[PDB]
């Protein structure tokens, strides 16, 4: 057909259209991966706006991706005639049947006109406290990331969106403290089987500023290691639960821990003094967070 989501790759491959013209994969995804880091620093100097809607989440995705993508701008129902006169649209996306799926065709425009008209009849969530805000954030990111509204470059703008609706309002949300592996699960739980609980502890971690210091912490010694935290989840150590493994080492307000691939951050003064005076790293310890 004419408008077709075919259209939004190169023939014969799997890479999207792109303006520097390269077909392969690896060479296009590190030109886009160094490209938009710079826009990254740019974008997190620029004034925050007065409106958070869809055109001020258009405007950060046409920020980041504007040296990459034609498209940058573009919300993905609506068709995009190429310059070389091609015209793609993808209103569906196609998971596997079993998947759970995102928003299709106008969908996309009413999930995002409700988004635009809620955030305008609260005030961009502005006079609240932080249980106030996070729980109302919560609803919008969740709902934000159903609709998947661009082709690619949802996850960064999305997140800074956030980011910055937080800090106008009064809150934080630092999001370079998540790793891509404890959002995909925040994401997947909810998606799934409708569970807010990964995602209010995520939200946790990075709005309470003491969990906040205490990522800080654990993320800057990952600094020049050549590791990518990346991959593994890292969390603060929920309330009441009980985490077992192996000790990674103490700093001054925290330490860390190793439970099947996950780092557990906790704070120093909720180890019985006495165990970490003989604490060495690999102990095997199980700890329990206080009230
Ligand atoms: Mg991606
Ligand atoms: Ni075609
Ligand atoms: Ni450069």
């Amino acid at each position: 057909e004419i408008i077709s989501p075919h259209h939004y790759v190169y023939p014969n491959t799997t890479t999207l259209k792109n303006k520097y013209g390269i077909k392969n994969l690896n060479a296009f995804l590190e030109k886009c991966s160094h490209d938009t880091a710079k826009a990254m620093i740019n974008l997190r100097e620029e004034s925050l706006p007065e409106y958070f809607d869809t055109a001020y989440l258009c405007h950060i995705h046409q920020q980041l991706f504007k040296n990459t993508f034609e498209w940058a701008g573009y919300l993905r129902h609506i068709p995009f005639t190429f310059a070389d006169g091609t015209t793609a649209a993808m209103p569906e996306m196609k998971r596997t049947g079993w998947k759970n799926a995102f928003a299709i065709g106008d969908e996309i425009q009413e999930g995002l006109q409700r988004l635009d008209q809620t955030l305008a009849e609260k005030n961009n969530l502005q006079g609240l406290t932080r249980e106030e805000f996070n729980s109302e954030a919560i609803e919008l990111f969740n709902s934000l990331n159903q609709l998947h509204p661009f082709r690619e470059g949802n996850g960064r703008t999305q997140r800074l969106f956030f980011e910055n609706l937080a800090k106008a309002a009064g809150h934080q949300l630092n999001f370079s403290l998540i790793t891509k592996e404890r959002m995909m699960v925040a994401s997947v739980a909810v998606a799934e089987n409708g569970d807010l609980e990964p995602m209010q502890h995520l939200f946790e971690d990075i709005s309470n500023p003491e969990k906040i210091r205490l990522l800080k912490e654990f993320m800057h010694t990952m600094k020049n290691t050549g590791r990518n935290v990346n991959d593994r989840p890292v969390m603060v150590a929920k309330e009441g639960e009980t985490y077992t493994g192996t000790y990674r080492g103490a700093g001054l307000e925290g330490f860390a821990l190793n439970v099947k691939g996950a780092y557990i951050i906790g704070n120093i003064d909720h180890l019985p003094p006495e165990q970490l005076k003989i604490l060495k790293p690999g102990d095997k310890i199980t700890f329990t967070a206080p009230k």
